[PDB]
């Protein structure tokens, strides 16, 4: 299927809005399952998977893929974690492009309470952080770290940088994707849309992602939204990030975003 997946498929002809949902960070769209079954029976959904490049880049990807898909509207973008991200880089495109989106599902796509700096000195602390916590884990002593070199590389080229001195290709594939996914979410320019968004907030990011990049420890009330977005709702779901998308507090987006599919089909019909 290229980078769409089918999660429910559409009638050939006619039938509900589709749900399209965008892969989180380091995972696939088959984490929108239990979401799926949250939704009203026979709502199609598609996924759109992994492709290269900055956001903006991915967008400029989905985008003709979205329209060759569903045409004019209406578009019901949904995403968790980068997935939000993507979502909403995507309904930017289509309202600059003169298409009809009616939603779009942020899953708990949180900004870090403090803008995380793409400056020299930051990525200097970043790998030294990343260095400090080798060291514990891997009872090791790293030597200097080549900041010059690195500080002349982007997120790729540090990888592949890092991955010359060290394994199976899976592994490395899923890292290497995983990190990069997570860096994407990082170094998002946010752009602003005038249409409705919907935030599903939890209440917190999990230990793992602060140990990783401290700034995620605070979030804003508007999860750092609201300067882009003045058609904003946000719905608290509580928890953590990582179970925002299981059940059951996949139940409670489920219902609140069924609420809004229902509005849009009885507004088509
Ligand atoms: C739990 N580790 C991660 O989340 C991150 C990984 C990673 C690397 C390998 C892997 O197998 C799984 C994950 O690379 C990252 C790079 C930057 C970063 O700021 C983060 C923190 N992340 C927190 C959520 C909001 C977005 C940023 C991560």
């Amino acid at each position: 299927d290229g980078f769409v997946r089918t999660l429910r498929a559409r009638p050939e002809a006619g039938g509900k809005v589709p749900v399209f949902v965008f892969h989180p960070a380091g995972g696939s769209t088959v984490v929108y399952e239990p979401l799926l079954g949250r939704l009203p029976a026979d709502t199609p959904m598609y996924g759109f998977e992994r492709v290269e490049g900055s956001i903006e880049e991915r967008a400029q990807q989905y985008v003709p893929k979205l329209i060759e898909m569903q045409g004019d509207g209406p578009y019901v973008l949904v995403g968790w974690s980068l997935g939000g991200v993507l979502a909403y880089a995507c309904a930017i495109g289509l309202r600059r492009l003169g298409k009809d989106v009616r939603f779009v599902g942020l899953i708990d796509a949180v900004r870090a309470g403090e803008e995380i700096p793409q400056t020299k000195e930051e990525i200097r602390k970043r790998w030294d952080r990343y260095a400090a916590f080798a060291e514990k884990t891997f009872n090791v002593t790293i030597p200097a770290i080549p900041y010059e070199q690195l500080e002349e590389l982007d997120d790729e080229g540090q990888v592949r940088f890092v991955l010359d001195a060290v394994i199976p290709a899976g592994i490395i594939e899923h890292q290497r994707t995983s990190y990069l996914d997570n860096r994407a979410i990082d170094t998002a320019q946010i752009q602003p849309y005038d249409g409705h968004v919907t935030l599903y907030m939890a209440d917190r990011y999990h230990d793992d992602a602060i140990m990783f990049e401290p700034r995620y420890a605070v979030r804003q009330p508007d999860g750092g939204w609201g300067e882009y977005v003045s058609d904003l709702e946000v719905v608290p779901i509580g928890g953590e990030h990582i179970q925002a998308i299981d059940e059951p507090i996949i139940a409670k987006v489920g219902e609140h975003m069924s609420r809004a599919l229902g509005q849009i089909e009885a507004d088509r019909t």
